[PDB]
């Protein structure tokens, strides 16, 4: 096949042009995102039941929905939580590879069938089903500096003016508003209501009656009278549109005729739908917009379009309003992608430089410069054909495969040049001979590398997807590299190279090139002499190989395991947790302290703090909060102390002094969608209907038992809230009946006053908005205020709550959790240093096995994936080894020679492990993929050496030792000039300390160490293996 | 999947027109075979439980989990889950001048769980230090509680 | 029994807000009538799977579904694949003349 | 696969059953499927031997 | 027309505009493909040009 294209250079050029055009089209059309879809598809059902506690929401909402979640396909599991804020959130996690749209529609349809079973208030608020597996591309904050506007005003302006245009922007998959529109608010005064002998029920009824839309017909509508000439539509009562109209709503008229309008007993004002969450941006009122990218959309282009649309908005904004970007990771993504592209380009340049240094022929150096970009473009085209996208994993896969591509080009070009220099043949016949020598080896190497890299794609779950990214990328790059080396590279060698003499090795050259040449023949002679001396004492080097293997096992077992390096993305989060029962003001004070610290002590690094009072992770209440701290540009933060890790450690140390609050600063997970992968997630399930208290006791016992094992488990804590005091009101039905007051009226008055009620809608500036009736804050603060509220009995006399009710304080859960439809409690933990997560989970299972009767357990989150993919690696790599052995036996036509090639893996693995250990890195995904790349390249070198030696023994009459020595002499130069090029290409990643330095270092350090040791050891261990194997079996 | 999606898309138009009792009993749309894949029976080898108890246990502790298993298209319970059964005596109702309407109204009023709001709820007053959930009438959980309805 | 402007603001805009995130969408049209009817048509690119497009439109619509007035829910919001032309018209007459 | 998943779920449930409760399988066509497939495979092996 | 009043095409007109817009690209790509195929088959850059 190489001979076909050697005689047809134009056909090979046409093939290369086609590949380049396809790659360019793919680059133009390929989506770009930081990461692909890694986490399993998940669908979240969210409902709100205003004024309701956790138990009320769970009993009336959560349990019904969970009982009606049946018949949905590919559901891995289902969890739910009901808060004291009145919010239920149910996450259904489906198996990987499930169509998210189909799962989402099935979940919606089962909820639509369950909807009639829910409270009317829950139905009125609406139950929303979303896909929660995705994260936010961007978060655009809107702030007011003049102080004229508040959070509600800014949120309403964003909803009315900004949301639509952002949604219409190209590539904007989803837009969610951090806040709510305006809503009419009826702040009831209990004393005024008692004075006029009214109750909140009357206000609700009047508002419903006097704010509605009525269908009214048409003048002349059909069936029509015989000569009708005019047809028109009749307009009747329409919804109110202003606070003034609501003010005049009439609730009663006095005997005298003075009118008891609505404003008499309440304050009418436009406010927020919910006041639970307060937002500030550097201590200024703010609202937000979270923007999620669409499918197949370019993240960079989408961010640019969003910014352009916001700039278009800017001139029309009300004076004093400003756009800010509290959370913008797109710059980090851009820098990472640009750094990878720069790495690839510099790799090509280093290949050119090394090729010129060794061969000292410009036309020879041109050939790899044409070959490698063609393979890269073909790889892009193949990725587009498979539906992949340009992301961090794919780009680093290309970076890793660059070494294989460089080796493929260098082998062909150097072999052709060596044949020309030795036999003196002209370029065409020299190329023919070289390809006749190396083509079978190249095909066998293609098969071997396919066997090595394909199995990654068959891991299960999130790790399966992460490894499949690299697997597809590298396998496609390798296949295109081999195809190019068989099609185009020989044609380029035959057409571009110029004749070289039968004996010229360059030693006649005058300056640095001549010195380097002569030094190189001297070094090659010394290397051949050393190898020959080695082959006479093979036993010592066999025991040395055993020592190397033992050291490899030691380093592997003693190396920690990780998932993905933590990156300095320019943003981190501080979570604030106040004691139970804390109010919004105390959390606001703590958040103000945190913001002041960040903007004063860390003023050089931090540019903005987005404080969110009322919402924090693993909670939703007044006693929780979260601040999203954004750092200045990496170029403005030079040093190791000005990075996210150091900043977070300093902030945590400073905040540990804060009293009456737990404040903890931390960096983002590498993949926020998967969240943390640090430890284990454990679910303790109530299986026998024990109750909340018994489950709490079981959880406490398990936590104590885990704490009694410091050396195996660390920071085993509950991922939930503890029980808190609650105000219980016991309404005596007998007393209420005796005094002539209905229980329904009492409950309605209490709920409307102290929790608020949603009555109906109105039209504000041509937008439908909600109407809420609630007590004024002054009269719904303390238990004593219960005495300020009166209910009208059937007799028309107002009776107090104390007359027909009593009060006390009890304990209740502010957040109730369920797993797979049963009550549960979530425990988060992690293995102690030096302990694997598997044995930590085994110990947790052993501890849980001793818990009281009726208490079960389950694994969720990352633990579920770990259980799924626990045993895949050994079997997959056993299959890989078997297939590699079979391919090598096919290549060499021998059942024993393949062992000489396969004995080379430890040579690179040991160096990779040593490099990782010395730099204090972990066994993460990047390290493993780099390990596979190093193993593949070392196997390539060994395969070529053994092929040359065997061909020398068979086609010629040379003996074992002579053939091996000649083979190593022939293969020394390509090995060295590939290792040097790849090592120098990866050095920038090794020494990188800027943005994205985590993944860069993880990819670079292991690769560099593995290449160094693979080269150095293999160049004189492979001949030993070949000689020993040939002697043993022959 | 698409067939079920379209069928229930059309069914959602009829749902508002169906009687409230039908909606409250739960309308189901399913895609499954006409024949049972299998039958998982449950007995008691000690003889302590009756048919009602076994059926309630299967409905409450095993039915939902099986229904959520992938590949399960339908689950038919050979029994029924427990429920609070009020067996009315017409003679007693007439003696006290009562009607099943009155019984239903009393059950609805005195067996309910109401959202009662919060102490120190947002918007709060300045200087508010306490925030708590107000608990009120809760659903009854025993036959004794139901028998005490006035 | 709703005006064209009122139904457009209360219904048409609300629905149209959440329909901009659907895949393979070429363009969108909508008409609001004084009879209270709202008709929105989303035209997708050629070769798009119609069933998947309809499923995605349902998924986006259910988000805005609660925001519509209770009367809209009572009558119901329908999402279905549509065509703008009649394949044929089948008329029925009474030759005798005994049926109006 | 569905039968295997159902049996796995029942195994999860079983440890928490009340005293005396027992699961039985009064109707299951799956064992016939397994035995039939096994018999055909056995026939193939015996055919190779013959 | 006054400022703020734009226009667009729909239905048949959208398809007609798209076809007219993408015709020249189609011609160029087809010519390039034929040229490359001729060069590949006849092993020359002169025969495809002629
Ligand atoms: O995951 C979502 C977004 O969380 C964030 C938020 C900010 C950043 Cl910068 C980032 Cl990165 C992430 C969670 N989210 C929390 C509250 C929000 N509801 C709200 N309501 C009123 C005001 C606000 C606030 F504070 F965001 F303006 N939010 C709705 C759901």
């Amino acid at each position: 096949m190489p001979n076909f294209f050697i005689d047809r250079p134009i056909f090979a050029w046409v093939i290369a042009i086609i590949i380049m055009l396809a790659g360019g089209l793919a680059i133009l059309k390929l989506p770009v995102a930081q990461y692909p879809t890694i986490a399993p598809p998940a669908v979240t059902i969210s409902a709100s039941y205003p004024g309701a506690d956790a138990k009320t929401v769970q009993d009336t909402v959560t349990q019904v929905i969970e009982q009606n979640m049946n018949g949905i396909d590919n559901l891995m599991y289902m969890s739910s939580n009901s808060d004291s804020t009145g919010t239920v959130q149910i996450t259904l996690t489906f198996e990987s590879g499930t169509d998210a749209d189909i799962a989402q529609v099935q979940v919606q349809n089962k909820l639509q069938l369950a909807m009639p079973l829910l409270p009317q208030e829950v139905q009125q608020q609406g139950v929303s089903v979303e896909k929660s597996s995705s994260s936010f591309l961007m978060v655009v904050g809107v702030i007011n500096t003049d102080g004229t506007m508040t959070q509600e005003d800014i949120s309403d302006y964003v909803a009315a003016n900004m949301k639509d245009a952002i949604s219409r922007t190209s590539g904007v998959g989803d837009v969610q508003l951090f806040g709510s529109q305006y809503a009419m608010r009826i702040w009831m005064n209990p004393n005024e209501l008692n004075k006029f002998q009214l109750t909140p029920v009357d206000v609700i009824t009047a508002i419903k009656a006097q704010n509605a839309q009525v269908a009214a017909g048409q003048l002349g509508g059909t069936p029509p009278v015989k000569g009708q000439q005019l047809n028109a539509s009749i307009i009747a009562q329409t919804r109110l549109t202003s606070t003034e109209e609501f003010g005049k709503i009439l609730l009663k008229v006095n005997q005298d005729g003075s009118r008891v309008l609505l404003r008499d007993v309440a304050k009418i004002e436009l406010g927020g739908e919910n006041y639970d969450i307060i937002a500030e941006f550097n201590g200024q009122p703010a609202s937000g917009l979270g923007i999620k990218l669409a499918t197949g959309a370019n993240a960079l282009d989408t961010a640019a379009a969003i910014r352009a649309e916001l700039a278009k908005m800017e001139p029309f904004f009300p004076s004093g309003l400003k756009i800010v970007y509290p959370y913008d990771t797109t710059p980090f993504v851009k820098i990472s992608i640009h750094e990878v592209v720069k790495t690839l380009v510099e790799a090509i340049i280093l290949v050119f430089l090394v090729m010129y240094l060794f061969l000292q022929n410009f036309r020879a150096t041109l050939i790899p410069t044409i070959a490698v970009p063609v393979v890269l473009l073909g790889t892009f085209a193949v990725l587009a054909a498979f539906g992949f996208s340009i992301n961090t994993l794919t780009m680093f896969g290309m970076v890793l495969a660059i070494g294989l591509l460089v080796d493929d080009a260098i082998v062909v070009v150097e072999n052709v040049e060596r044949v020309m220099a030795e036999e003196g043949l002209p370029p065409k016949e020299a190329t023919r001979k070289s390809m006749g020598q190396i083509q079978g080896a190249l095909v066998g190497i293609a098969m071997v590398l396919s066997a090595v890299f394909v199995p990654m794609a068959f891991f299960g779950g999130s790790t399966g997807a992460i490894y499949r990214q690299f697997s597809i990328t590298i396998v496609s790059a390798m296949a295109l590299s081999v195809l190019v080396a068989l099609i185009l590279t020989p044609a380029l060698c035959a057409t571009m190279l110029k004749p070289i003499a039968k004996g010229d090795h360059g030693e006649g050259k005058k300056g640095f090139f001549g010195w380097f040449n002569r030094m190189f023949e001297k070094s090659t002679h010394h290397y051949t002499d050393s190898v020959g001396g080695i082959l006479r004492s093979t036993g010592r080097y066999l025991v040395l190989y055993l020592i190397i293997v033992v050291g490899m096992a030691y380093l592997f077992v003693r190396l920690p395991s990780s998932f993905l390096p933590d990156e300095d993305q320019g943003v981190f989060m501080t979570m604030v947790q106040l004691p139970a029962g804390a109010t919004q003001e105390r959390t606001q004070k703590v958040l103000n302290e945190v913001t002041h610290y960040y903007l004063t002590k860390e003023k050089n690094n931090v540019e903005s703090v987005f404080a969110v009072n009322g919402f924090g992770f693993a909670g939703r209440g007044q006693n929780t909060g979260i601040a999203f701290v954004s750092l200045k540009d990496w170029a403005d933060r030079p040093g190791e102390e000005n990075k996210v890790e150091a900043i977070t450690m300093r902030a945590t140390r400073a905040f540990s002094q804060i009293k009456d609050a737990m404040v903890f600063a931390f960096n983002l997970p590498a993949i926020v969608e998967l969240g943390t992968a640090t430890g284990f997630d454990f679910e303790l399930i109530d299986q026998a209907g024990l109750g909340h208290e018994k489950l709490t006791q079981a959880r406490n016992q398990l936590l104590a038992e885990a704490a009694k094992h410091p050396d195996m488990l660390t920071s085993v804590r509950p991922n939930g809230l503890e029980d808190t005091p609650q105000f219980k009101i016991d309404i005596d039905q007998e007393k209420a009946q005796a005094l002539g007051v209905s229980i329904n009226d009492i409950n309605t008055t209490l709920g409307a006053a102290w929790g608020g009620s949603y009555v109906n809608d109105f039209i504000d500036r041509g937008r439908v908005k909600k109407v809420y009736v609630m007590s004024e804050a002054k009269y719904r603060m303390l238990p004593d205020d219960i005495g300020d509220w009166y209910v009208r009995a059937a007799d028309g006399q107002m009776v107090p709550f104390s007359a027909f009710s009593s009060s006390r304080w009890e304990y209740g859960s502010p957040r109730l959790e369920r797993y797979n439809g049963l009550p549960s409690m979530e425990i988060l933990g992690q293995a102690a240093p030096g302990k694997s997560t598997g044995e930590a989970m085994e110990l947790m299972e052993q501890l849980a096995s001793k818990l009281p009767t009726g208490v079960g357990y389950d694994w969720t989150g990352m633990s579920y994936q770990e259980r799924l993919s626990g045993n895949q690696a050994p079997s997959l790599y056993a299959i890989s080894l078997i297939v590699v052995f079979l391919c090598l036996a096919a290549l060499y036509e021998s059942w024993s020679i393949p062992f000489s090639v396969m004995l080379v893996v430890p040579l690179g693995v040991i160096g990779a492990l040593l490099a990782a250990t010395f730099r204090g890195l972990t066994n993460d995904v990047y390290f493993q993929v780099g390990l596979l790349t190093t193993i593949g390249l070392s196997a390539k070198n060994a395969i070529l050496i053994v092929e040359f030696a065997k061909d020398l023994m068979d086609k010629e009459g040379k003996g074992l030792i002579e053939a091996t020595l000649d083979a190593v002499r022939m293969r020394l130069r390509p090995i060295l000039m590939t290792s040097l090029a790849f090592i120098l290409g990866v050095m920038p990643l090794v020494i990188s300390t800027g943005a994205g330095s985590g993944a860069q270092n993880a990819v670079g350090t292991g690769v560099m160490g593995g290449m160094v040791t693979a080269t150095v050891l293999a160049i004189f261990f492979v001949p030993v293996f070949f000689v020993v194997v040939r002697r043993r079996f022959s």
